[PDB]
């Protein structure tokens, strides 16, 4: 049973803005310092998650641009 669940969120998506700085951060250092993600965090308008968030989905896409890396593989199957 539901209990409460309000509030009102601001975006889901990151606006041209937020990225055009995020991706600035993440161009000069992938790996920021707590000042680096608060500042940002706290110009962009967004919460220090977020970003260390951005940076993990972002980055981990080096592997699904089938990264030139061999390990050695594994199977995947579907389920019902």
């Amino acid at each position: 049973g539901s209990s409460g669940s309000s509030g009102r969120r601001e975006r889901t998506t990151f606006t041209r803005a937020q990225l055009d700085v995020l991706e600035a951060l993440f161009a000069k250092t992938r790996y920021p310092d707590i000042f680096m993600r608060e500042e940002v965090a706290l110009k962009i308008n967004l919460p220090e998650s977020r970003v260390q968030v951005w940076f993990k989905n972002r980055r981990a896409k080096c592997r699904q641009q089938q990264q030139q890396q061999q390990n050695g593989g594994q199977s995947g199957p579907s389920s019902g």
